[PDB]
DNA sequence: CCGACGTCGCATCAGC
DNA sequence: GCTGATGCGA
DNA sequence: GTCGG
C-alpha cells in the first residue's frame, strides 16, 4: 500500500496506547489517523501533507516527519526494547486476555506463551480457549473458505427452521479476499422488537452448528450474541484446516438493517459514522436510529427501510458495503 | 482552552 | 440472588 | 491524540 510504513507506525503506536498505557481514546485517535491515511491516494511527502487529513494533527503529522526521513520512529524503538510493554503486547494478543489481565500476568510472572500452557488453571474459560487456538487465530481466512463456511451456516440454519435469515457479515460482506474470522446476522420472525414469541432461537442453531461438528469451542454465549470456534471439514488424508473464531448476533427481525449496518462495518467505519450522526442530532446503534432532543436524551426510533435511509437521516451519500473497509 | 470521543452483549466481581 | 461496575469483546 | 465550540 502506498503509505503503509506510517500506518504500521501508527497501528503499532495505537496498539501500546491501548494493551501498554490503557488509553482508548489515543488508541482510537492512532486507529482513526492510520484509516484515513490508508484511504489517502497519493504518497504522503511530508507531515504537513498528511496534517491535512481529518484526525491527523500535530504529533502524528511530527512523527511522520520523523518516519519520512529515518524509516523509523524512535518511541517505538524504545517500546520494543521495554520488556513490561513487550510482554503484555504479547499476552494481549490471547483471545480473553486484556490490558488489565495482560499486566496482572506479567505481576504474576506469566510472560511466556510456554508460562501461559504451564498455568492453564489461572485462565479463566475464554482465555483457554485463546490460549489452545493461538496460532490458528492469527491466521486469515481466504475468501474461498468463507464461501464453503457461508454454505455449511446457511444450510444447517435451513434444516432448523426454513424461517431463520442468516447473514454473512463484516469484512466477507466489505467484499474482502480474505477476513480475520466469520460474522453471522441471525433473524427469525418470533423474535421482533415486539416480542419474543419463541425461546432458544439462537441456542437451537448454535445446537445445530454443533452437532454438524462446525462449532467445535464456546467463548461466551447469551440470548442475542454467541462467540466461539468452527473448523471447516478436511476430507481423507488431507491436513485439517485451521479453526476459526465465529461470532453470531441474532438480531430483532424488523431491525434488520441496523443491524446489518453494524455488523458489517468496519469498526472505524461505525465510529466515525456514528459520530457523525451525533453531529447531526442523531444517535445509532444496532437495532435503531433515534434523534436527540436539546435534552440530549434520545427520543424515539425513526423508520427504517434500508441500510440507505440511516446515511440519509444523517446527511451522507450511500456507501455499498465494499466502500466501508476503514 | 477543554469536554467529548460509538454503542452495546456476555463474563466476572463486589457489595448488599 | 440482584444490581452496578469493570473487563473484553463485537 | 484530535477535534470543535
Ligand atoms: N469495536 C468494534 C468491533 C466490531 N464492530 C463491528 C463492525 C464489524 O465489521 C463487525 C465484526 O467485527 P470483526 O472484528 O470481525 O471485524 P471485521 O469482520 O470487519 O474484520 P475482520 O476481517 O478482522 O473479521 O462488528 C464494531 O462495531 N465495533
Ligand atoms: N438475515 C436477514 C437478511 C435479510 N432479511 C430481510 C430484510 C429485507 O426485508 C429483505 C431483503 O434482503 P436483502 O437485503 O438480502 O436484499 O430480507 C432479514 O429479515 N434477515
Ligand atoms: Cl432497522
Ligand atoms: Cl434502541
Ligand atoms: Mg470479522
Ligand atoms: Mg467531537
Ligand atoms: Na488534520
Ligand atoms: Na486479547
Ligand atoms: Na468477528
Amino acid at each position: 500500500t502506498l503509505n503503509g510504513g506510517i500506518t504500521d507506525m501508527l497501528t503499532e503506536l495505537a496498539n501500546f496506547e491501548k494493551n501498554v498505557s490503557q488509553a482508548i481514546h489515543k488508541y482510537n485517535a492512532y486507529r482513526k489517523a492510520a484509516s484515513v491515511i490508508a484511504k489517502y491516494p497519493h504518497k504522503i511527502k511530508s507531515g504537513a501533507e498528511a496534517k491535512k487529513l481529518p484526525g491527523v494533527g500535530t504529533k502524528i503529522l511530527e512523527k511522520i516527519d520523523e518516519f519520512l526521513a529515518t524509516g523509523k520512529l524512535r518511541k517505538l524503538e524504545k517500546i520494543r526494547q521495554d520488556d513490561t510493554s513487550s510482554s503484555i503486547n504479547f499476552l494481549t494478543r490471547v483471545s480473553g486476555i486484556g490490558p488489565s489481565a495482560a499486566r496482572k500476568f506479567v505481576d504474576e510472572g506469566i510472560k511466556t506463551l510456554e508460562d501461559l500452557r504451564k498455568n492453564e488453571d489461572k485462565l479463566n474459560h475464554h482465555q483457554r480457549i485463546g490460549l489452545k487456538y493461538f496460532g490458528d487465530f492469527e491466521k486469515r481466512i481466504p475468501r474461498e473458505e468463507m464461501l464453503q463456511m457461508q454454505d455449511i451456516v446457511l444450510n444447517e440454519v435451513k434444516k432448523v427452521d426454513s424461517e431463520y435469515i442468516a447473514t454473512v457479515c463484516g469484512s466477507f460482506r466489505r467484499g474482502a479476499e480474505s477476513s480475520g474470522d466469520m460474522d453471522v446476522l441471525l433473524t427469525h420472525p418470533s423474535f421482533t422488537s415486539e416480542s419474543t414469541k419463541q425461546p432458544k432461537l439462537l441456542h437451537q442453531v448454535v445446537e445445530q452448528l454443533q452437532k454438524v461438528h462446525f462449532i467445535t469451542d464456546t467463548l461466551s454465549k447469551g440470548e442475542t450474541k454467541f462467540m466461539g470456534v468452527c473448523q471447516l471439514p478436511s476430507k481423507n488424508d488431507e491436513k485439517e484446516y485451521p479453526h476459526r473464531r465465529i461470532d453470531i448476533r441474532l438480531i430483532p427481525k424488523d431491525q434488520y438493517y441496523c443491524g446489518v449496518l453494524y455488523f458489517t462495518g468496519s469498526d472505524i467505519f461505525n465510529k466515525n459514522m456514528r459520530a457523525h450522526a451525533l453531529e447531526k442530532g442523531f444517535t445509532i446503534n444496532e437495532y435503531t436510529i433515534r434523534p436527540l432532543g436539546v435534552t440530549g436524551v434520545a427520543g424515539e426510533p425513526l423508520p427504517v427501510d434500508s441500510e440507505k435511509d440511516i446515511f440519509d437521516y444523517i446527511q451522507w451519500k450511500y456507501r455499498e458495503p465494499k466502500d466501508r473497509s476503514e
